[PDB]
C-alpha cells in the first residue's frame, strides 16, 4: 500500500500489528470474556467509539514510511505519542528533492502577481540554494553545517510507528481545514490505509468520536 | 500461541507480534538513505545500535501479551507507563475465585518459627474467608466494586499488555533483577523468553552489551 | 491546601509550578498583557480544543488514598509517581470502611451497617494473619499479599494541568467509582484555586464529565 | 537567568518547581538535614532510582535555528510550545556560522568566504519571501523558501529526569555542536537550581564527554 502525496512524496505502509478484533480483544478482558461473532463483534467498536473506551485501539499499531517536506515533517514530529527514525541531515545521502507547489496551490488568494509566478520564484530560489549547498560541499564544507541554507520545502524520509488512539488523534488534528494544506493530503493517505486496515474502527470513528471536516467530506 | 506458565496459576501468552529484528535495521538504515544489506552487516548492526546506545530504532517492533498475575504483581508491572494495558475489571465482572499461594519453598533460606507448610496454609485460610465474605457480600446485594475492597492482594488478575521493544528492553533491566520481588522476576524471565524467540540478534546483543540486571545472565 | 476523602484519606497540595498566565505566555510563545485579554485567550484556547499552552502548568500532590483507588489512579500514565514500597515501607495498617451511607440506593438483604461491620471483620482477621506471618519470619514482601484491597497507601502524583484535565474528565464523573469521585473532586478544588480562569473555562467549554457541573466546589 | 548561544540565540529560565530537596521529598514520599539529604540524592543517582528527579520541573525560553529545533523537539518526554511559521509574526534572524565553525577541516575556499556564501543565499531567500508575501502569497506557503537556519523560539517544560537524557545525548561530542552549545546553556541552569543532583548525575549517571571536561 503506496500512496503518493505532492509533487514527490509518498505515504507507504510498512507493517501493521493487529485489526479491528485486536481492539475487540482487549476491551472484552474487562468482562472476562474473549471475542464472539461479527455482528457482535462489530456492535462492540461502535459502542467503544460511542463511549470513549479509548485505550482497546492502542493494540492496533502501523509502521509508515514517508517522504515529505521538512515543514510538513515538523508539523507532524509534534505527535509525541509514536516512534519515528528520519534520514539524518547531518551523514545522509539525500535526493535533493523538493516541493514546488503547483499554480492551483494558491486558487482563492488574491495575488498581485500570477500564480505561475509564485511557483516559477519558488524553483527559481530553491535551485540557487541547492547550487549554494553543492558549492559549500565540493569546497570541503561538512554536510551538517553546509545544509542549513536548504529551504524548508526540501524532501526528508522516516518511518513512522503509531497505533490507533495515536493515529486518530493525528487524524482528528491534521485531517481537518484548519492544519497547513499539504498536512491534510498526508492526514488523507494515513485515513486511506487506516481504513483499510480497521475498516469497523474507522467507520465508528468517522460516525462518533471524529473532530475534523475533510474526513466526512471526501470519500477516502 | 507462545505461553509460559508461572507461579501456581499465572500465565504469560503472546498474543501478537509486530517485525522482528530487521525492523530495528530498517528503522536505523533511513539514516544514511539505506535499507537492508546481508545477515551479516544486518547482524552487526543490531550490536553496533545496541552497544552505543542507539535505542530509537528499537520503538518499531512491537508485542502484545495476554498476562494473568496477582494483584501485587500487576501493581508493579502497572507501573511502566510507556505501554498500553486493558485489564479485567474487578468492577463489572464474576470473581472466578483464583490466588497466588506461595509453596513452602517461597519461604527456604528463612528462618521461621512455624513450618513453611503453615505459612502455605494460612495463606490459603485466610484467602478462604476473604472469598467468602465477599461472596455472602455480592449474595446480599452489594455492588461488586465494594465487596471486592475486602480480597486479598494476591488475587489473580488478567490483562493486554501491548509494548515496543525499547520499553520491554527497561522492564528486563528493572524486573529480570534480583533486586525485585522474586515472584515480578519470574513473570519478566518469561517476557525475555518470548522476546528472545521473537528478536534473537537484539536479544543476545542486549544481553551483551546493554543489559543492567543479573538473572537473565544466570 | 489539604482536603480530607473518605474515612481516613486526603489530597494534599505539595508545590504548583504556574498559575493561568504560564498557559497564556506559552500560547503568545513570550516571557512577557490585560488581565481581561488574557482571560479571553484562556477561554480562546478551552473552547477551541488549543491544549498543550496548558501542559506548562505543573502540580505536585501528596495522596493518601487505598490501594484499589491507587491502582485506578496510577493508570494514567501522562504523570510522575513516587509511592510507598510494599516490600520495604512502614505503613500504619489503616484500611477503608466504607460507611453504611455508602450503601444507600441499594436494596440489601442485611443493613448497610452489617456490610460495614463485615468490611471492618475480615481486614481485622487479614491484618492479624499478616501479624502472625511477620512475627513467625515471613518476609514483608510474601506476608503483605494478605492484606486486603482497602489498605491505605501513599504518594506523590506530579502531573501537568492538560493531564490533570483528562483525569478530571475521567474521574469526576458519575460512570468513575465513588471512591475516586471523592479525591477527583479535590484535585477539581485545588486546580481551580491555583488555576481559576483555566478551571471556570474548562467547566464551560471542555469539561464531558458530570459531577463538576452539579457539585459545588 | 538568560545565556546567549551562537550569534542571535539564547536560553533563558522562564520558571521552575522545586529543587533538590523536591525529589528528596518524592523518594521518601514525605512533605531538614543536608549532608543526609545530599546523601540520598547520590545514593538514588547511583543505583538508578530515577523516578524521584520527575518531580523537579522546568520551563524554558528556546530562540534556535529550526535544524537545532528539529534535533531537540525529537525529545518527546517534554512539552512545547512553538512560534507558528504559518501565522505568527517573526524576527527574520538566520544562524550564520563564523569561519571558525569550520575550524580544523581543509576547505578549498577560506572560511570567512563560507560565511559570505551562506550569508548571501540567506539574503536571497528571505526577499524572494518578503516579495511572495508583498504579492498576497499566504505565509504557510512563501515560507517554505525560507532555509533551515532560520530562528525560531519555544517555550520547553521538561522534568529533571528527561532533562538528564537530554543532556546525556546532546551534552556530547556526537551531537552536532550547535546543539552542543545549547545543552552547556541547559546543564548550567540545571546546576544553578539543582546543584545536587547535577554533581550526582555527572558522577554517576553522565555518559557523555564535554560536561566532564567543560566547567559551565
Ligand atoms: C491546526 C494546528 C495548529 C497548530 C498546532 C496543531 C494544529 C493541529 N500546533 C501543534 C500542537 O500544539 C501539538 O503539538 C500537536 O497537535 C500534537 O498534538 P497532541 O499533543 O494532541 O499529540 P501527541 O501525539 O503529542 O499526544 C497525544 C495525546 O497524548 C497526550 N499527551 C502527550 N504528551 C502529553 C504531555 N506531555 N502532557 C499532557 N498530555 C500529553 C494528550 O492527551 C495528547 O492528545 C501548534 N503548536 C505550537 O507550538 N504552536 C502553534 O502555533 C501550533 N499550531
Ligand atoms: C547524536 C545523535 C544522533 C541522532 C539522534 C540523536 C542523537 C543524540 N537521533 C534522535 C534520536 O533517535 C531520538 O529521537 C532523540 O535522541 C530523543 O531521545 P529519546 O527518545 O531518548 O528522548 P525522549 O524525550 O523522546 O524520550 C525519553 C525517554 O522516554 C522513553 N521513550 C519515550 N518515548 C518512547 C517510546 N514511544 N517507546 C519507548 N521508549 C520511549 C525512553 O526511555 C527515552 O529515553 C536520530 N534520530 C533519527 O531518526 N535519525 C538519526 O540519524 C538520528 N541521529
Ligand atoms: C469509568 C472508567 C472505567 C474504566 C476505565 C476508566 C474509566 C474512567 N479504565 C481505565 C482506562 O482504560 C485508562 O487506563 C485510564 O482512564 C487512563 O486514561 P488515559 O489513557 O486517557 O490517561 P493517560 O494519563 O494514560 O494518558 C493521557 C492521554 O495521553 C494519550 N496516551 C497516553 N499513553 C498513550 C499510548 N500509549 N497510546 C496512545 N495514547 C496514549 C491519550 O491521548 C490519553 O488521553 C479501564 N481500563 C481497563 O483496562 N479496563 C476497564 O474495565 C476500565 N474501566
Ligand atoms: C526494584 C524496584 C523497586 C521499586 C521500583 C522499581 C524497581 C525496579 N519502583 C517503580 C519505579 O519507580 C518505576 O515506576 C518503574 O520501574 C517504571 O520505570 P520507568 O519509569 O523506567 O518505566 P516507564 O515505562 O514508566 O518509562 C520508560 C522510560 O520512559 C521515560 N519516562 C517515562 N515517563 C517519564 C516521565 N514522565 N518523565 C521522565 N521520563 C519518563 C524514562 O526514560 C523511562 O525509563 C518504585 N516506585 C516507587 O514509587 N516506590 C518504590 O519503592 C519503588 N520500588
Amino acid at each position: 500500500m503506496k500512496i503518493d502525496i505532492l509533487d514527490k512524496g509518498f505515504v507507504e505502509l510498512v507493517d501493521v500489528m493487529g485489526n479491528d478484533l485486536s481492539a475487540v480483544r482487549a476491551a472484552r478482558v474487562s468482562f472476562d470474556m474473549g471475542l464472539k461473532d461479527e455482528e457482535r463483534d462489530r456492535h462492540l467498536i461502535e459502542y467503544l467509539m460511542k463511549h470513549g473506551h479509548e485505550t482497546p485501539f492502542e493494540h492496533i499499531v502501523f509502521t509508515f514510511h514517508v517522504k515529505a517536506p521538512i515543514f510538513v515533517a515538523r508539523q507532524w514530529f509534534r505527535h509525541r505519542i509514536a516512534s519515528y527514525n528520519e534520514l539524518s541531515g547531518r551523514f545522509s545521502k539525500l535526493s535533493y528533492e523538493f516541493y514546488i507547489p503547483s499554480p492551483e496551490r494558491l486558487e482563492g488568494y488574491k495575488t498581485t502577481i500570477p500564480p505561475e509566478r509564485v511557483t516559477e520564484k519558488i524553483s527559481e530560489i530553491v535551485d540557487k540554494a541547492y547550487r549554494t549547498y553543492l558549492e559549500l560541499i565540493e569546497s570541503g564544507v561538512p554536510r551538517e553545517v553546509a545544509r542549513i541554507v536548504l529551504p524548508l520545502n526540501l524532501y526528508t524520509r522516516f518511518f513512522w510507528t503509531v497505533n490507533a488512539r495515536s493515529l486518530m488523534n493525528f487524524l482528528n488534528l491534521r485531517a481537518d481545514s484548519h492544519a497547513q494544506w499539504e498536512i491534510q493530503q498526508y492526514a488523507l493517505a494515513i485515513a486511506r490505509i487506516f481504513k483499510e486496515k480497521c475498516p469497523w474502527t474507522f467507520e465508528a470513528f468517522l460516525k462518533y468520536a471524529y473532530k475534523g471536516d475533510i474526513l466526512k467530506e471526501v470519500q477516502v
